[PDB]
């Protein structure tokens, strides 16, 4: 079942921390490139992620950062994932060095769009789709990390809505106003995160506050188009933070929507 021996892991290079602290590179059975989050004791729901651990091993989709496995008979867990050699997509987005196409860009949007769509079939809420929440694989390809990691963070700061690490940036204003948490509340994350992308990795609503962003968005108002998304691009993005929840489109439909910008341009 989901349970990996921790004999069969050998942790190797740190990869950084994060909000259940620690994530390792290691080799899983002496062959398979693992990242391996040793969860801080006191930062997770343990039982509920455990119980709920089961669920998330049936979500296997090519642009899902794959569960691999858990080590839950010790303390602290394990959590056993899917290497990604590039790392964070937010820091990758920000290496000049790159110096991306814009089909390139389209094309990690498509990656990112392909992981929800399944995510959605599966009636699956990710709570914080960002790009410091994708990760990069060796071939350049986009997976979605964490996804519905969110229920298992203990630390108020970043699950109250008033929290100095609640990810408002990425929230549409039901759940700022009232905690409408929805399929479409992760469409909306999805916008904020193609335009993160076509920014190279600007903060969104870079000169405001967190505050000043909910007012912001409250009055109606936008994230301005990045530079490098033509005017199809943006109207995607733009369709994703309509005031009205049940007028954003579905996963579904903003997949065939960047294809058909991939085909006209
Ligand atoms: C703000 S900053 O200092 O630029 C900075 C911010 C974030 C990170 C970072 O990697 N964070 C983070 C946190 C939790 C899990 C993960 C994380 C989770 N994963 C799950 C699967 N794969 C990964 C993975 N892959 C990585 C991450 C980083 C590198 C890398 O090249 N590094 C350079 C040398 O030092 C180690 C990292 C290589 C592969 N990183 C990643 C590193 C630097």
């Amino acid at each position: 079942s989901w349970e990996i021996d921790p004999k069969d892991l050998t942790f190797l290079k740190e990869l950084g921390t994060g909000q259940f602290g620690v994530v390792k590179y290691g080799k899983w059975r002496g062959q398979y490139d693992v990242a391996i989050k040793m969860i801080k004791e006191g930062s997770m729901s343990e039982d509920e992620f455990i119980e709920e651990a089961k669920v998330m091993m049936n979500l296997s989709h090519e642009k899902l950062v794959q569960l691999y496995g858990v080590c839950t008979k010790q303390r602290p867990i394990f959590i056993i994932t899917e290497y990604m050699a590039n790392g964070c997509l937010l820091n990758y987005l920000r290496e000049a060095r790159h110096a991306f196409q814009t089909q390139q860009l389209l094309e990690m949007c498509k990656d990112v769009c392909e992981a929800m769509e399944y995510l959605e079939s599966k009636q699956f809420l990710h709570r914080d789709l960002a790009a410091r929440n994708c990760l990069v694989n060796d071939q350049g390809v986009v997976k979605v990390s964490d996804f519905g990691l969110s229920r298992y963070v203990l630390d108020d700061e970043y699950t109250s809505s008033v929290g100095s690490k609640f990810p408002v940036r990425w929230s549409p204003p039901e759940v700022l106003m009232y905690s409408k948490f929805s399929s479409k509340s992760d469409i909306w994350a999805f916008g904020v995160l193609m335009w993160e992308i076509y920014s190279l990795g600007k903060m969104p609503y870079e000169r405001f506050t967190n505050s000043e962003t909910a007012e912001h968005i409250a009055q109606g108002l936008r994230l301005y188009r990045p530079h490098l998304a033509s005017a199809a691009v943006y109207t995607i993005m733009y369709s994703c933070w309509h005031e009205k929840a049940d007028e954003r489109p579905t996963f579904k439909i903003l997949l065939s929507n960047i294809l058909d910008v991939m085909d006209e341009e």
